[PDB]
């Protein structure tokens, strides 16, 4: 009936991602009890058979909320710049035999490290989301998001940056997500804190 | 249960619609794999047997994405201009005996030809969407949309027009969705192009004589 | 296995809430045929066993549309002011021992009386909504809403006040939702009307000193 056993269940991406065209880092998870399905069906219209289509890549340590949507397959065959958006080429009717293929790639959808995707946000094809970003709930993300940026609304718009500029530089330098597991245990208390200038030296001195 | 067998499955509306108050043109289709239900349950609160309610009318060659919503039954009995929006008339309670019917109709929801309605868009009661319009995904459409206009956001607002004013007028005179099917089969390459000028000249030489 | 019988079936909240941390007033009803589930699953991430968590309080005579969402559990353990939004504390992996709890409560979500919550609206944690308010369909409510204020969009913003300042203060003072049943029953016509001042003057004469 329901993939998730409880509303607070958070199952890792790699544990449930079966689509070969979906690339997830470890520890990233999706908690979708309230929509009933595994992460595969958050990723819409991604052919598992082909290697010419746009791919979805998600980094490590991401948190994805229930009913988030990753729209793939570009324009789905609709060319708004042609006379008609109706996709003749893909409809079965002999009257449509001379139709042209309106499908166009958008590029891959790139989801960086440590990014928080709010429940029921929708990510449009070919969006790039930088490290440490926050997509508010119900956002409709139509443009790239810069690292540690917070966006929300429909369409998604700049709300704020999580940290100061020199602080974002510091975090993208050490890139804590790339560290070995034995190392993470030790800086955990600094990670669960605001002391950005602080942890910048424990990585630097070592 | 999923009505559709694959995400790319798109069934013509006239194959799945059962509600006598839903009127759909040829070739229009709904691809609702990701919301499970067939197109009927896209049309919310439409009494299927009464003949005195707002109807949903959809033209031909329309593309409707998954979980699109068409809100019917007007204000559903809720009067914001009355002291309370609670619909006393429609709740079973002997103390609500002298309530008044707050139900108000909005008029038909009319979607024209060659309209693209994005996934999970919500159309409010009484909205008219003209030919060739595009409703971005997740739009909440609260007022009418002109021909060949693109709108999005919540509430939906103008994004752009697909073509120049002259070209829009040209397309509406041609009304290719109404052409004989032989003309449509012959024009299929032009229709999958931006060449309005050429196709309009080709139509005139066929239809002006 | 839908919980509601027809699209028009609105079931009183007090007849379908099991979470001890959801408290509902009389006559308030949820109308959720098009999302299938009972009202409990509208209220998300609300621990039902604990009493140190944010609670949901809903006045009487509220109308709640299908698939409305009430976000509880505050920030869910994600602290945007910490270096990482990833909730180490709640991740069960062995590496994450010296993790710290990032959960922060938002305070109770409070819905006054006579509130109309449009379908598929989402109320954020800790939000208070005053009596007589209207939340438009698909609203994302991030801020408090005043009595008899109409809001909508994502995030929700002021649209209008339903009535004048005088009329609103009259309504908050007379508090018709708290009236004995017999007063409610005999005022049913006035309530299905816009004559606040007239009702106010009657309420004064029946209730003063
Ligand atoms: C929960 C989060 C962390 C995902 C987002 O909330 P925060 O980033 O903590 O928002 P914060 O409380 O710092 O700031 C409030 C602002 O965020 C905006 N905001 C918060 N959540 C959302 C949302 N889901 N959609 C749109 N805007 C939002 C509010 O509109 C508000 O803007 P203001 O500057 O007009 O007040
Ligand atoms: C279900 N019920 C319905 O569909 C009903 O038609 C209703 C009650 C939702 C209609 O809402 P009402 O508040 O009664 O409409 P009313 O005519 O008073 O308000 C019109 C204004 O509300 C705004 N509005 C209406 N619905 C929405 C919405 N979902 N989101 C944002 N704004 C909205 C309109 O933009 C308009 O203002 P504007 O012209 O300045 O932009
Ligand atoms: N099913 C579906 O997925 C249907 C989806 N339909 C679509 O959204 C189409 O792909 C469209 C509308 C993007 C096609 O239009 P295009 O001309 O390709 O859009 P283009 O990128 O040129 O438009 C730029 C503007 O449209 C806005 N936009 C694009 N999609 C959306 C959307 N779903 N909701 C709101 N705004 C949108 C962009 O934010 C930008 O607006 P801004 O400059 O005010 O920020
Ligand atoms: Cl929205
Ligand atoms: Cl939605």
């Amino acid at each position: 009936m329901n993939f998730f056993t409880s509303p607070f269940s958070g199952i890792p991406l790699d544990q449930q991602v079966t689509n070969p065209n979906i690339i997830v880092g470890k520890h990233s998870y999706y908690s979708g009890y309230y929509h009933g399905h595994s992460f595969d069906d958050c990723v819409r219209y991604l052919h598992p058979e082909r290697d010419d289509v746009d791919k979805l890549v998600i980094g490590s340590f991401c948190s994805i909320g229930s009913g988030a949507v990753f729209m793939m397959a570009g324009n789905q065959g609709h060319r708004s710049d042609w006379i008609s958006t109706f996709p003749f080429f893909y409809q079965d009717n002999d009257n449509f035999a001379d139709a042209r293929d309106g499908f166009t790639r958008s590029g891959d959808t790139i989801i960086g490290h440590d990014v928080w995707i709010g429940t029921e946000a929708m990510i449009m094809p070919g969006v790039k989301i930088g490290h440490g970003a926050i997509i508010a709930s119900r956002s409709v993300v139509t443009k790239d998001v810069a690292p540690y940026e917070v966006v929300g609304s429909n369409p998604a718009k700049h709300i704020k940056f999580r940290f100061s500029d020199v602080e974002i530089a510091m975090l993208l330098e050490m890139a804590w997500w790339n560290w070995p597991e034995s190392w993470l245990k030790e800086s955990m208390q600094s990670l669960c804190s605001s002391d950005i200038e602080g942890l910048y030296l424990n990585w630097q001195s070592k």
